[PDB]
């Protein structure tokens, strides 16, 4: 459950606005790519395992599933890659929801930044920093209640 | 002091590795720039503060201090900026010593990537994992010990 992240992949300004979310917490990391490619992807979890202890990621599409770098760069970061079929329906909605949501606060920063990644950055900011405990805040004590184990 | 970051600056390749430490756990993030300006280092900050409550950075020259673009990044995500001299002595040997140390890693892993971008996020991999706790378990521990405060 700590180590439980999930991959999902929207598109703003003819770009990709690709997303890893901590289930448990709704705690996220994005970055702006030209379009989703195998080596993106992949480079992206590097990227993500480095900074947060995954352990799990469901993959956000087929292509990526089966992409060699993709495959290469979760054994080299001890990742478990499985498919991001709603096995759970809870994730499916929430992450569609998740999208407008962060589409929403996108449009609320777009002016303050002449560069949509620096826009994107801002909003996963403001989404990690919401308080309902914050996001930012809950991975942190499921983590730390991890440890302790 | 669980909010309190150094920006360090180190070359590579011809390129520059920015990288942002933790002070009290040693937990880093890194990233390869061509060189460092300050429209670099202000990205690099919004990047940090929306994955990490990032209350006190100390910059790490006078140029990234000065600059317009830094400082409107320190505004916007509420980081106080503060000058990196060696207030306190026991930082500005042990950043040498990580960007040795952080060398000797990425040398390490160097031929597993094409690009060096990769490498340093290996590296950072690496680091962040290495039980001493491991840097990434003590911000953890230390970050959720301080939202009880
Ligand atoms: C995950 C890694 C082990 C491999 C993985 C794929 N690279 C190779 O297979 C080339 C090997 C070069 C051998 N000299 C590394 C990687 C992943 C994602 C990327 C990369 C690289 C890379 O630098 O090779 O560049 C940017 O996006
Ligand atoms: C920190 C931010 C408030 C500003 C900050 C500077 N930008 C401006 O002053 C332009 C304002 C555009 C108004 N239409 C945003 C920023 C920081 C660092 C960057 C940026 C940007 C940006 O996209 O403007 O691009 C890449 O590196
Ligand atoms: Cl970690
Ligand atoms: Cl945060």
């Amino acid at each position: 459950s700590p180590g439980i992240w999930q991959l999902d992949c929207t598109h703003l300004e003819g770009k990709v606005i690709l997303v890893a979310v901590h289930v448990a917490s709704g705690y996220i990391e994005a970055e702006v790519i030209p379009a989703e490619t195998g080596q993106e992807t992949a480079y992206f979890l590097l990227k993500l395992a480095g900074r947060w202890p995954v352990k799990t990621v469901h993959t956000d599409n087929g292509s990526n599933f089966t992409s060699t770098t993709v495959k290469a760069a979760c054994w080299w970061a001890g990742i478990k890659q499985e498919d991001g079929i709603p096995y759970n329906p809870q994730s499916q909605g929430v992450i569609e929801s998740m999208n407008k949501e962060l589409k929403k606060i996108i449009g609320q920063v777009r002016d303050q930044a002449e560069h949509l990644k620096t826009a994107v950055q801002m909003a996963v900011f403001i989404h990690n920093h919401k308080r309902k405990y914050s996001a930012g805040e809950r991975i942190v004590d499921i983590i730390a209640t991890d440890i302790q184990t």
